[PDB]
């Protein structure tokens, strides 16, 4: 019987990538997503015309609120009712805005970011583990250049950073059960059409490896050897995928 | 005129020692407190029994909610509409308890545990930015052992890798008004007189440096040492008093 | 055609498991060795029956002297004698033994640890670079506990820091050249086989994934990962390879 | 009777300002150096001037050698046979050239960036701790940067990353004993007079904390500070005194 995954904020982008690499790789998988409907169901019929009932959609907003963790549990639930199993999580959604210091209010700010990147995360993996020949493995998308932050992102950073100590303290507390915890870390990957290509040249010309941006299946790729049997000793490993971004001073 | 400062979490243990040895160098000091009336109030007592209109108490919870934005921005008002200045901020207030990840409900635990421990510290520098020769800083009580956590701590862990971030991310921001943003880390310090025997013991044990916990005045000497005319440079950095337990293996 | 690595250290253990995961997934080695000629020799025998011509040894003491830049410039012309090309390079072999602060020389000490963990691999590193579709990397052999040494190990421990800074500096600078370069960090692993299975549950016991060091193949399949095509934006990364190990306070 | 301080490098620019400010404070100074011995004398006069026969110099070559722990033994003895005792010492001294991967040989090159910045630190402490078998304690100057670092400089980075692993080693091996072992890592400070105006600018440019260069009073005041009774609890800490510089992404 194939296993199964949850991939967070996959219905575009890197989740995407993720989400798809692990289905050709055999995982059936559910496609959470927010606003984005019509890309997660999309990509769902893609998948399910190359393999049948492999995969499914569930709608949640990951902002902080006191239904959070049922938000959380019922993306969970969702796999074991569709697939029998939750073998994998993917904590990938992640708001990102500026939050400087000096529309939306401070509490919202606070709520989408603190929620999407850290507490939703946090929720999610105890619900997977709750509701436990496997390989069990949750991977936390977090950010090579938590150390050398965007000007004015905060809440955003914190959040970042709140995911390493979530990766870490996981990694300890679930071992026992079998279940290892890691991420990957980003530097500079999918630039938005809508940047000024003054802009996403800028960020670019920052890499020494090759000048440009990770692909969506770079990311992609480690995910899927964090999950995979080769990587059956390693927890509490955040691996950067950055091409040497954060090795350079400013 | 003397300058100011915001201690959170001040009525007793390090924070109390902080208040106090800021006073002692001569600066006007607001106490925060939760529920520690009777001592908040008794230190307010024997700081302006030493010199006249240098201390007040300002209750306040920090966990998070959507009314803590305006319970932090009233906390820096209070500085101001006794002293009509607030030169320091030291977030010190922290809740600390398990939330395992297999009375408190999770949300509760989240808004408390991310809420003192990182969110409030946020806010609490918004607002004082806000309000902005000068020797401005605030200083953030982080955790030396943030990297090898306690097990089944996740979201304080989680909170106190936040406050790293937050504090790396407002010392970037907050450089060019001249507000310097350090953390100090403690090991062990002050272990609470209720707890066992063996358990102390076991602690103190680890601690290379004379195996023994830190005082709450060690502490202190690191806060004043980041807010002196001595640390002028110093932004973004976070000094360990710990005695070498973080460097100690399992 | 097939591409070739240089694996130091590799007669037996970490870099025997490594060498021989490389051979199978299609590379051409180099068997680096020091005293272990019999293993070597017989490695290579043992390899070169799969496919003729695959593999070669080369010895070579690497402790610190003035001689060592021109023994790493042959190990690399080996490669090149033998296979035409090299591709990869793991720097794996080390010296490991204790050093107190407080029946070798100093002068012997400093120079074995010293050369074996970090100055070997320097030089290695640049006549590797000196003499270059195409994949090329270095892989360090790192170690997890880096930042949690043993007791009276600290030669050792400054040889691996030394090591984390030559995977930074050269990724950085060897970038343009597309090659990258990164590091595997073992926790415990393949424990003496002479270490009394009692001592050696010690350290297993304080291992939470598993409570048990890790095999020499788990921590060569990461690097088999790094080396690989789904690594191509990988560069100044370390793997820990540590079963949790390291995420436990003392 | 007044405690003693060894200072290496100090008959100039930071190592001289720390040596300074040690004597400021009451200690007695040994100033070591290389080939500064005008400035070195010239230094020793004006603190004797000041305070009689509390400073005399010890000229050494801490380049990597077979000799070299010889060396470092007799520094420390000098200050011993100066003051009949040695209280502190500070690792300060270091060469600082480009190493590429791609007039000094590359095995003088090795000698002068890992001696000076690593190797010699570690015989020194060794003589120090011998020597004592009060508030005692060794302050290494490390690089905020070393993450960071600039392109070609491996090993001086190799050497700056060995002093890392050094200063938690030996507060962990020292800590028995009372001995504290920390560091001070500036970013950028003291440019060079005659470094050309426009890449000084290029460097000041860079800082978030008022675009300037630490004096080297600044950094001086962070090793009084660890050297002091406000730091008695603090080993194994590094504190960065940078301005920011290191928190700036490329
Ligand atoms: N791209 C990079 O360069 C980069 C750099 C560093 C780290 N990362 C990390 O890698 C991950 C993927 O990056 P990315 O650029 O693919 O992410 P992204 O496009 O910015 O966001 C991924 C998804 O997050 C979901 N999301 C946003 N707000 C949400 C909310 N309130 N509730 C639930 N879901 C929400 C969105 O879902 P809908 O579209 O369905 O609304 C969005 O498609 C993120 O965790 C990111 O922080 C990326
Ligand atoms: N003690 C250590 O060994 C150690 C180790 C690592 C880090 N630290 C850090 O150092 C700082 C001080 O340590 P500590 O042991 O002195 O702290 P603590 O005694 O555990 O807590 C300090 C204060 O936090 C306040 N607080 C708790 N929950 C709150 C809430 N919901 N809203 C507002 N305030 C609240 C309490 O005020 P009331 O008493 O007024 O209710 C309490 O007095 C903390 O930030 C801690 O995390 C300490
Ligand atoms: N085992 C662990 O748990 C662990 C933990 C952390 C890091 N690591 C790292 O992972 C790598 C592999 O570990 P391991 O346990 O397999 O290593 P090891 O067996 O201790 O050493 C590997 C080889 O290093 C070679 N070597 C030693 N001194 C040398 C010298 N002076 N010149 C040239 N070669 C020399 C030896 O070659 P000969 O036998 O031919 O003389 C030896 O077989 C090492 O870099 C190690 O530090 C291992
Ligand atoms: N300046 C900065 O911005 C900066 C940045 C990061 C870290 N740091 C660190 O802070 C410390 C002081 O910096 P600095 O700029 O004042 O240092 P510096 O001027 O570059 O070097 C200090 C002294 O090092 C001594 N030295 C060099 N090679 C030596 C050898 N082979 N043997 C013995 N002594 C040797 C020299 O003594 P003689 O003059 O007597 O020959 C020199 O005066 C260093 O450890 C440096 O790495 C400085
Ligand atoms: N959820 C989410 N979406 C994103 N688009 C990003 C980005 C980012 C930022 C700039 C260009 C490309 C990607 C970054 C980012 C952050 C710091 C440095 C580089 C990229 N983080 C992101 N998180
Ligand atoms: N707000 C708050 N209060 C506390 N009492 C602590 C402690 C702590 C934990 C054990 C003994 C003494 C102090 C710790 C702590 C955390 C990790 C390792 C060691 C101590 N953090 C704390 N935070
Ligand atoms: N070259 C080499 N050989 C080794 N055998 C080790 C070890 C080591 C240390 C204890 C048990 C097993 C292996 C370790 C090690 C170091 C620090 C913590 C744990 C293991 N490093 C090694 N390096
Ligand atoms: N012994 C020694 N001397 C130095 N002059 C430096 C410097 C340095 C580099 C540039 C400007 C000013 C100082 C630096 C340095 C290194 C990395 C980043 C920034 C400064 N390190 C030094 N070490």
């Amino acid at each position: 019987e194939a296993p199964a995954a949850v991939v967070t904020g996959a219905a575009k982008r890197i989740g995407r990538a993720i989400a798809v690499k692990l289905h050709q790789t055999g995982y059936r998988v559910v496609i959470h997503y927010h606003n984005s409907a019509e890309a997660a169901v999309s990509l769902a019929d893609e998948l399910n015309k190359e393999r049948s009932n492999t995969a499914v959609v569930c709608q949640a907003d990951l902002t902080n609120s006191n239904v959070l963790p049922a938000s959380c549990e019922e993306i969970i639930n969702s796999c074991f009712r569709a697939f029998g199993r939750c073998d994998v999580l993917v904590n990938n959604a992640s708001a990102f805005y500026p939050t400087p210091l000096v529309g939306k209010t401070v509490e919202t700010q606070v709520a989408e970011l603190i929620g999407t990147n850290a507490i939703a995360p946090f929720l999610l993996t105890m619900s997977f583990a709750q509701r436990q020949s496997s390989n069990l493995s949750i991977v936390n998308l977090c950010d090579a250049m938590v150390d050398q932050p965007c000007m004015a992102f905060s809440l955003y950073n914190m959040g970042k950073h709140a995911l390493v100590g979530l990766t870490q303290s996981a990694a300890l507390e679930l071992a026992p059960y079998g279940i290892r915890v890691n991420g990957v870390a980003p530097g500079v990957s999918l630039l938005p059409v809508a940047m000024g290509e003054e802009e996403k040249d800028k960020w670019r010309r920052k890499v020494p490896l090759g000048r440009r941006e990770a692909s969506a299946e770079q990311i992609a790729d480690a995910v899927i050897f964090l999950v995979s049997g080769s990587a059956q000793y390693i927890t509490g490993s955040i691996i950067k995928v950055d091409g040497g971004l954060s090795l350079v001073h400013a």
